[PDB]
């Protein structure tokens, strides 16, 4: 029976990939309480996040390159176990070098679990149904972003910050074991039946336009999430519950954005679905400007929630659009390399959000850094609008 095994395996990957993201973002979930008991400046936080981002970038790139000669279940279980172990260790350390080393290892382990999902999806599902399943997998990510912050704060009001990560880590370990028991690599182990050149790929302007757009979008999203959580409390006179609700609403909006963008793009030199992407980017920068300027010490909370949801929608739509367009325009025999390059550029964009942004905020203010980010986003949107009727097919032409 294909259906039974498909359902079981997909549920197992859903749970494992949700725990992956939860343990990845636990630091952003608890950061305010940890800063409250251990006095730290913005530079230390930026250093830790940048170290994790760099480690994840290198590990994911190399694992994606060499994934063709490893088993999916073992890699998934190993990665989950290592992430749980480093999360458990994090709950006992109380210094800035140990935190940075532990999160570097966290990124290294988190980079391992990406290729197995694609391998299982390709082995167990039809080639014409990849993206759809990809889509729902992305929703799991958003789910981990939604339940994470608020619960953490709810636990923080009566328990230590160190009593959450540790518990989370334990869960991962247990789930990892269940994952190995519940994941089969191919529909044959159970028993039931189963051009261009590299010099021409990198010499395509559209390949760099897409990469730079993804870089900008990912960096701006990471900046908004972590440093707006801190911005709402440290400068706008709001409490930590509002800071957590802002991120929860951001992820709630991002879920519906990721779900819808595929439908709107599919119903609709250049690409047919560039207008939706440009509109979403414009909405993202407009919402950023409104959030920076309108919110004061005395403002209703459902205005902040609306701003967060709108930004999440306008940020998570373009990510799916970028992925689908990169898959569609890729050379016929170089899809994996193109996906790896675009992911690497998105990861370096996310890396740029940690330390330089925190240093700018430390020197001038949070407002100045957010204004710089919004200015960069507006300039990128204008440039993308200008550079939109160029060749979209990459390769030997
Ligand atoms: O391949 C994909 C994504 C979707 C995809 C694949 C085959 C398809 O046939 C399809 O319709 C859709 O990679 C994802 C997007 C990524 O940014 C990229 O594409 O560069 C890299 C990484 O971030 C991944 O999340």
């Amino acid at each position: 029976g294909y259906g039974y095994y498909r359902t079981v395996i997909f549920s197992a990957m859903f749970g494992g990939y949700s725990l992956y993201y939860f343990n990845r973002k636990t630091f952003s979930f608890v950061m305010p309480s940890l800063v409250e008991e251990i006095p730290l400046d913005k530079d230390d936080l930026g250093f830790i996040t940048s170290s994790q981002s760099a480690a994840y970038a290198i590990s994911k790139f190399v694992s994606g390159v060499l994934s063709d000669q490893m088993s999916a279940r073992w890699l998934f279980s190993s990665g989950l176990l290592l992430v749980g172990l480093v999360n458990i260790f994090f709950a006992w350390s109380s210094t800035v070098p140990v935190f940075a080393a532990l999160w570097f290892l966290n990124g290294l382990a988190q980079g391992l679990g990406w290729p197995p999902c694609g391998k299982v999806l390709r082995k167990w599902f039809e080639p014409s149904q990849f993206g759809t399943w990809w889509a729902i997998l992305s929703t799991s990510m958003n789910l981990a972003g939604g339940l994470g912050p608020i619960l953490a704060t709810i636990l923080a009001q009566s328990y230590s910050w160190r009593s959450t990560l540790a518990l989370s880590g334990a869960l991962c370990v247990v789930v990892s074991f269940l994952c190995l028991l519940l994941i089969h690599n191919e529909p044959a182990d159970v028993g039931l039946r189963n051009e261009s050149t590299l010099q021409e790929l990198l010499l395509s302007p559209y390949l760099w336009v897409l990469s730079t757009g993804y870089l900008v979008v990912f960096g701006v999203k990471t900046c908004c999430t972590d440093w707006g959580q801190f911005f709402l409390i440290q400068e706008k006179g709001q409490s930590a519950l509002v800071g957590s609700s802002y991120m929860s609403a951001l992820e709630v909006g991002g879920l519906v954005g990721s779900i819808a963008a595929g439908y709107l793009s599919d119903r609709a030199y250049g690409n047919p679905r560039h207008g939706l992407l440009l509109f979403m980017m414009a909405g993202m920068t407009v919402s950023m400007y409104l959030f920076r300027v309108t919110v004061t010490s005395d403002s209703p909370k459902l205005w902040i929630l609306v701003l967060g949801a709108v930004f999440g929608f306008s940020s998570y739509g373009p990510i799916a659009l970028f992925g689908v367009i990169a898959n569609e325009s890729a050379p016929p025999n170089l899809c994996g390399t193109s996906h790896a390059i675009v992911g690497l550029m998105a990861n370096v964009g996310g890396f740029l959000a940690g330390l330089p942004f925190s240093t700018i905020a430390k020197h001038y203010s949070w407002s100045t850094a957010f204004w710089v980010a919004e200015v960069i986003c507006a300039a990128s949107t204008a440039a993308f609008f200008l550079l939109r009727n160029i060749r979209t097919k990459m390769g030997r032409v």
